[PDB]
């Protein structure tokens, strides 16, 4: 009905436990063997369904483990069937066995490769995180990072250390006139001053449109958007404060200043993205990303209500006879948070007894928020922020070997291993 | 001997473990069948004892979930007792298993139904807080949220912060001159400021009148008041505070003032009542509640005591030669907790080495204090508070959904999925 | 060689663990036989060793709490042994089962009864904590406090909190006036400050005699001396403090106010040892004492190693050109750990650089200390610090029974439950 | 291909795992009994490899603990091999098993001892960390602490107490004129003063060639510098620091102070290093190292970030019409961190809004990250990082054994427990 076959069927039955596993998996191998005696000539594999996606990349893209782990290590030793395998064993050694994998199908495709649809799935399917712990898949993306993508990827992150750094000290030695755009000064400092400018908008240009290219080719649902993407989209709301700020610059309206700072102030958290692909720096910036999205919102929302509360009870109790307004007393209840609140900040009231009331009440109030927080927090320490930051490592390591793997700056795709070691499959050699 | 039959004391023998669950079940089997063999034209079930609790009352309402969901999924398949089972299927496929369950007491037993039993039970039972995972109830609580109780909780929760809203701006905008009432003025900001004012007054009126109905259809048994019905509590108490305010403001006392903000600042946090039942941020105000409820008066006690305690000690030590009341000394050692302590607020002493070591015996021990506070709530963070917290948000999206259902504001009732599918048992239908 | 027979090498076999504890319960039962067989006109079990503590009194002592779970319930049900048996079941129901205890021996051996080695052995044996949950100890300590320990233990505690308020309003109104003692006023309220006072010396006075009775009791070793009576240190402590500001008031020195206040400091916070004995209050009363014997001593060195020298290096930085002392430069840096670092709080140096640069590595360190100090306490929390403040808790309601028991104030000593029930062995029904 | 025998190369087999332990066990008895058997005059274990490791040696370097407790325990009981045993049992209990081990070896190979490799490894191995809690190494590293290192190990603690103390006095009464050197005065405070200097110095110089010599014998990889020797390195710090102050002293520079005070404080801070050493001290010590060379590096790069970003968008937003620099404004957000930030800390801006949404936002963040490095910490508090501080303790021990044994101050080496007990394999007893 969706123009697919059997074998998408059977990963579609496939729930990732043990005795599911080898029941799809002997059904699968039984079909491909008997499809093979009675059609020899056919490729059993490379039916597409109307989504475009083969048997393979369904189960990498369903999250089905199991299925996907047997499908890339098949190996067989029979006759009438060895073509149908895709691990070849060279050596068998004690320690030690040595084997040719086949890397048609994950490098690509044409539409849909296996790393593809591993690396930017929608992250709610089962338990695709610990894809890329299967043999083939785990040393192939270590060999493309220690071969050409690691040089590349701390290439990139030194040019943007250097448009930051640029950018910081065009933003920071910016002319304090009035009323922009500036007239340049034949002083060196100024051309300079121009030139930082220039590649600062250059580098919000790119980030615009690199964001952009993103977004069309992934198209995101929109209820995942901030799921996924979150990188993507600090970087592409970074350069939409950068062009706002050129677009208020030549408007002649000092706000420009206004998207800049924040421009700036974002490209350098910016940098976290970077950090992520490392194995102990990057899980910090997982979990600022993890925190924000998800465990931010109910905080803040509670927070809010009681700072929101208490000042309006506050600033209604206080009468003039400074901090009359709300925003003023919001300001004073929340410097509480940070450990400099007066609670003594204002006079200006009667019934002294309730004013301390309200304040003490504040206090405790916000320090049992703070509290549950935290104990909110840990209770998810078992075992489970750890391997989900572990896990989002793996996946932005995949993430950017792919994304430098598509761009490749050298009009030349060609990264395979081994290559056609007839049984043309692109060997890739693990010892 | 209390009016009960068999199947109420075989309910009471349940202690929801495996082995007794199994023995009691087996009991209630053969118990029923040989009733209806001897007795067909008796209903087994529904005699109620002096409670007025049927057998599925009761087992409901005791907290017994292994008989609940026994009674709940009951289904039979032989000749001559088809009629004493409440779980009917009707497809059986591998995925898909369709069946009708039995509405019949879940809804309304006229007196006391089984989700009101397990809502409003004592929460002192042992496994009431799972019990709404049992399938049929799981499915009829979901079904009644998403088909018209979420868009009338949704409705009642907007209404609140208009209500919140306009209360704020009313106090906000409250006039600075002596002694209430205040005398309408021409001008349009005064008629809103006291349509405002009589909105305030309206909406605390009705929070004095729903709690009263509710502590007289509820009854509390005054041991287990504020663990149960504690956001009824805070929205009594703060229709209590309004009312004092308008008792005040008609008295003419500027006092009012001190008990409207109260009123306004609970109203505000009472918006966390509807924060619980939302999966995500309903926890947190969870969390609030069980910490104020249960773990702040051991802290709070403790805490008092070293801050008297040490606060004596300062205020006897100072002598005049500012500060010099126990209120005062009292705030000054409370801003170490806030980390605003000065450590030098006075040299109104002699022996400065004296109050130097007391203040730091202070310091050390409230941050002491703190620590073991924090220690002693992340030792029942260990998959229990988490768990307890889900339970309540399951509870309190029950009790919502009974309250809703009991208002219906549309002198309309029904509310049953399938209807009388002869056997007219209210069937619902489970795919 | 140590007075002792076989029974209490028996007991010292045992180790608390399965297999062991079957062995000795076997050995014991078949000796107990043998003996009353061999001499039937002795009590084997009432040999006392060289240490007056009979096989019971060892068991208990000694924290085998399998032999003494054993020893307390054995109950025999065969002609010729049933004098040997302590537990005599007389109805045995399904859930009930009533049963006669025999209390000899354990409220009283005229030595060493088995509450009394419990509650008073040094904390160092393996499992005293548990033995007060052995059904017939449980239930004895319960009845006792039910009965009449309740009753003088809140007495008790309102009569302190009574003698703490006379202490901290004879305190806070003392006269400021030079070189006591004062001469009284004709005023009623000099009247009430000097009956005050003299109350505050008697309870003082009182504490004193009591430390002093409770150390030639136990006879602390001197290496177990805070580890246990750590209450009773504090409150001798305090009223040692009482007794100097007595003798300074009376030697014409104002420095025993410097002594006052300490008691006064203390006494309020002697509180938490009433605290103690409460199963959710007295937690925080246990941790803290827990904290500051074991967790206190490790973290405060280390801190002042850090703060005294990184306060050194500061001090040496700075030179006049105010906080030119060690002690200003130490509260200063101390300052930080309460958030109230000024981190600019001199600009008498040169280089600063390097003064900045010393600050924020005293920061960045002692904020990991606390981090340390936090994880290091966060390490011990599956199970372990909670357990033993339950323990400690039920072992505080053991000895505030026994030392009310040991009061009595009435001349009268019968506590028993059951009476003399011929064998007259001083029965305890539980049922 | 390496020297070795097939010895090492079953040694090299083990992975501390139960069935390879086993293989590796019944291998190395069998060759060893096969090889006395075929060559009675050999001694089959003291063969050496390139490295110059015995087998015993390799397995105690390469963190192989099942196969070293295996050798280091082995006893036979048959004749022709008893030759081959360490263990010897003299008297055989039900409780104690009275037994002779084998120093030989252990103490010293010339070359390479069991305790040297153990404690000198380079960290990375497998399980060396439990290797000391070997039954024989166990008891022989107490035993060697009970005898006679632990009075030098204090002694040394004392004396660098005494040192810390001169330097401190020293630096802290240093002449306040410019220009160093200074002119000794004929006052006695000058003449102590002088000496304190020069006995600072003098200790100086001791603990950087000290540190020398310890690089010397270890030759760290220039990978493993911190992680192994971090107490060597920080001591070697400190020293360099103060012969930088000398040379400044001598050069005619005040920064001499600048060098001088961070040997102070390094020195102060080195007393960790002495803490380490006793069980319950030494693991904050160890903590404190662990958190500053694992942890510190991710968090302090984020922090960095986020304040540098931020302030950078803050100094930007500023400008003149105090706080301009872009050192002041990281200073004033820095605070946040410390509860100090004032957060209007300045008023020369236009956009309050943006310059007030700028810090809240970087105070929500910061406290974010401050929330997620505890998380981050805890996630990894279940026996981790408490059984991997034991650990270190335990080695830190051995090598304060093996350092004091290698000096030993007396011209004489020997230490051994029991002697040459006919085989002279220097006995030690254990009970
Ligand atoms: C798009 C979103 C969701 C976002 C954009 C801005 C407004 C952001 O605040 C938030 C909301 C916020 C505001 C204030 C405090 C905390 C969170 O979170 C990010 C967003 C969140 C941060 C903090 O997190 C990071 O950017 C670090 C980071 C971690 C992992 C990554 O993969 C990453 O990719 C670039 C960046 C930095 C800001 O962009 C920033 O510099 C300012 C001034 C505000 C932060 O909104
Ligand atoms: C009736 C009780 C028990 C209660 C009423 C008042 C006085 C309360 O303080 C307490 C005690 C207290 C006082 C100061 C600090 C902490 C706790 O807790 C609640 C009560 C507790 C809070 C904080 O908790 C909440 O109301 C949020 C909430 C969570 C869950 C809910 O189901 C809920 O239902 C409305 C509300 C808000 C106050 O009502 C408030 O706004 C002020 C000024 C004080 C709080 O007393
Ligand atoms: C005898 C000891 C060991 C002790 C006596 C004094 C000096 C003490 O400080 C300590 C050390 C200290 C000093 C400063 C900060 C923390 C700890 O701990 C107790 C001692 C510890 C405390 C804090 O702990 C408690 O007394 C609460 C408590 C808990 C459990 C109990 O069984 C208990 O019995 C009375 C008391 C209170 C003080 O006595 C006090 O009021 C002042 C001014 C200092 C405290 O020394
Ligand atoms: C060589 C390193 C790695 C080191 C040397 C100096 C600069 C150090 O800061 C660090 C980095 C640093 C800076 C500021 C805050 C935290 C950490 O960590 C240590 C180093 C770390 C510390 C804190 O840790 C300790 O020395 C305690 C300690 C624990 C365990 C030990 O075995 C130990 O051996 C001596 C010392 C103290 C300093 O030496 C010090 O006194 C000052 C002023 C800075 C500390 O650099
Ligand atoms: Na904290
Ligand atoms: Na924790
Ligand atoms: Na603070």
């Amino acid at each position: 009905s969706v123009g697919n076959t059997v074998l998408h069927a059977l990963v579609e039955v496939a729930d990732n436990t043990v005795d599911n596993t080898k029941f799809v998996t002997s059904m699968y191998n039984e079909i491909l063997i008997l499809g093979a005696k009675l059609h020899p000539t056919l490729k059993l594999e490379e039916i597409t369904n109307r989504k475009g996606l083969t048997p393979l990349a369904l189960a990498a893209s369903s999250g089905k483990i199991g299925v996907l782990a047997y499908i890339l290590q098949r190996e067989i030793h029979e006759p009438e069937c060895r073509h149908l395998s895709r691990k070849f064993t060279e050596w068998a050694y004690g320690p030690v066995h040595s084997s040719l994998y086949d890397l048609s199908c994950i490098d690509t495709c044409e539409k849909n490769s296996v790393l593809e649809v591993i690396a930017y799935s929608s992250s709610e399917t089962p338990n695709r995180h610990d894809m890329l712990l299967v043999e083939p898949l785990n040393r192939l993306l270590q060999d493309k990072w220690d071969r050409f993508v690691k040089r590349i990827f701390y290439f990139n992150f030194f040019v943007y250390c250097l448009y930051m750094i640029i950018f910081t000290a065009a933003a920071y030695y910016r002319p304090v006139e009035g009323l922009p755009p500036y007239k340049l000064k034949n002083t060196v400092g100024d051309y300079f001053r121009v030139t930082g400018e220039i590649l600062s908008v250059s580098g919000g240009v790119y980030f615009f449109f690199r964001g952009i290219q993103y977004f069309l080719q992934r198209r995101p649902s929109l209820k995942s958007l901030f799921v996924d993407s979150y990188s993507e989209i600090l970087f592409f709301v970074q350069s939409l404060f950068m062009l706002v700020s050129v677009v208020l610059y030549f408007s002649q309206r000092k706000e420009y200043v206004a998207s800049m700072v924040f421009s700036l102030a974002m490209g350098w958290t910016n940098m976290l993205y970077y950090t992520r692909g490392f194995q102990q720096m990057g899980i910090y910036a997982v979990m600022i990303e993890k925190m924000i999205l998800r465990d931010l919102c109910r905080f803040m929302f509670v927070y809010l209500v009681f700072l929101f509360g208490f000042s309006t009870a506050v600033v209604t109790l206080i009468e003039d006879g400074s901090y009359n307004s709300l925003y003023s007393t919001c300001l004073e209840l929340f410097k509480f948070t940070i450990g400099m609140g007066d609670l003594e900040f204002t006079e200006n009231y009667d019934f002294k007894a309730v004013f301390i009331i309200l304040l003490l009440a504040y206090v405790i109030l916000t320090y049992i928020l703070l509290l549950n927080m935290l104990i909110a927090l840990m209770g998810e320490t078992v075992n489970k922020i750890a391997q989900e930051s572990k896990n989002i490592w793996k996946l932005q390591r995949a993430i950017t070997i792919l994304d430098t793997e598509k761009s490749f700056l050298k009009c030349m795709r060609k990264a395979f291993r081994s290559g056609k070691l007839d049984d043309y499959r692109w060997c890739f050699r693990v010892d």
